[PDB]
């Protein structure tokens, strides 16, 4: 069944900032997730170096960007370490909760949002483009989970029953009505080339 959680009020508060503040340079939302995905392919390249039985859930280490116009969705799939329940529910909430304050202190004093990454809170970047985000993730030690939040204070998590994804994180952006420009191949290739040309993992932009 579906469990409902509340955001730590600092996370809540953040998500509003992102959602309601005027900021036109939204495309950066994507290199944050690319980057994030690289950070989770790093973690598992590394661990498998000592324990190669960790790759039994999938030898192949790659990023996939998937645009779906009919759904209004860009998913960023990745074969990374993945997230456990304790991750989704309590461990991420914890780290995120410092990243948030620093990021927000650093805001008057005129840093800005394209910098949310140097603060550990990149993932929340999605909220620039996404009206609801759905994380489908699969760790080696735990069950497969779906996390979802349309923001506004609360997130859900359930055990998934979709395609068994083997090991990874899929992040399905359910884009707002006026942001469909990131559903366009020509527009996705330009951001990748601009902001993520050095990611040491195969990035595959699916066409439609
Ligand atoms: C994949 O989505 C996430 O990365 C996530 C979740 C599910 N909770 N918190 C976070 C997070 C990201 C960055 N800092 O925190
Ligand atoms: C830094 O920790 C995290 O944010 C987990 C995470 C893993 C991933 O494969 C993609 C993400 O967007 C986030």
């Amino acid at each position: 069944h579906v469990e409902t959680f509340a955001f730590q009020a600092e996370i809540a508060q953040l998500m509003s900032l992102i959602i309601n503040t005027f900021y036109s340079n939204k495309e950066i939302f994507l290199r944050e997730l690319i980057s994030n995905s690289s950070d989770a392919l790093d973690k598992i390249r590394y661990e498998s170096l000592t324990d190669p039985s960790k790759l039994d859930s999938g030898k192949e280490l790659h990023i996939n960007l998937i645009p779906n116009k009919q759904d209004r969705t860009l998913t960023i799939v990745d074969t990374g370490i993945g997230m456990t329940k304790a991750d989704l529910i309590n461990n991420l909430g914890t780290i995120a909760k410092s990243g948030t304050k620093a990021f927000m202190e650093a805001l008057q004093a005129g840093a800005d949002i394209s910098m949310i990454g140097q603060f550990g809170v990149g993932f929340y970047s999605a909220y620039l483009v996404a009206e609801k985000v759905t994380v489908i993730t699969k760790h080696n030690d735990d069950e497969q989970y779906a996390w979802e939040s349309s923001a506004g204070g609360s997130f859900t998590v359930r055990t998934d029953t979709g395609e068994p994804m083997g090991r990874g994180t899929k992040v399905i952006l359910h884009l707002k009505e006026d942001q469909t420009e990131y559903l366009e191949e020509r527009r996705i290739k330009e951001i990748v080339k601009k902001h993520s040309q050095f990611i040491g993992y195969p990035i595959t932009l699916f066409v439609e």
